[PDB]
């Protein structure tokens, strides 16, 4: 493992050092999105939760193609408000149910420290 707790206050600073391999050492799912919702990074824990193969989803649009069940005010609407504002820090439960067994999770979206990119962190509940 990497030693980082889900929901940690300074998670964006800790995950700024991780390349894709390091991200694969987290205890929770982690996705890095650009401001349009294209997938930049997608770790092994997330693939275990959702069934997606990480290298096959990087470059895809999370809200349009990968995760249409999240294209809603309750998930994508929060994301795009945060992108537009340039600030995002929200944690909520959600169900992932697209071409998969419905899976209840806790989601934490947080703007990355540098640049303009956005983390989506996920764990089972
Ligand atoms: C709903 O369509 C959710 C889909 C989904 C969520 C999270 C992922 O990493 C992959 C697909």
């Amino acid at each position: 493992m990497e030693h980082v707790a889900f929901g940690s206050e300074d998670i964006e600073n800790t995950l700024a050092k991780m390349d894709d391999g390091q991200l694969d050492g987290l205890a929770f799912g982690a996705i890095q999105l650009d401001g349009d919702g294209n997938i930049l990074q997608y770790n092994a824990a997330e693939g275990d939760i959702t069934g997606r193969d990480p290298k096959q989803v990087i470059g895809k649009n999370f809200f349009k193609d990968v995760a249409p069940c999240t294209d809603s005010p309750e998930f994508y609407g929060k994301f795009k408000e945060g992108v537009a504002s340039g600030n995002l820090n929200t944690m909520f439960e959600y169900t992932f149910d697209y071409q998969m067994t419905p899976t209840k999770v806790k989601v934490h979206m947080k703007k990355a420290l540098s640049g303009d990119s956005y983390w989506v962190f996920v764990k089972r509940v």
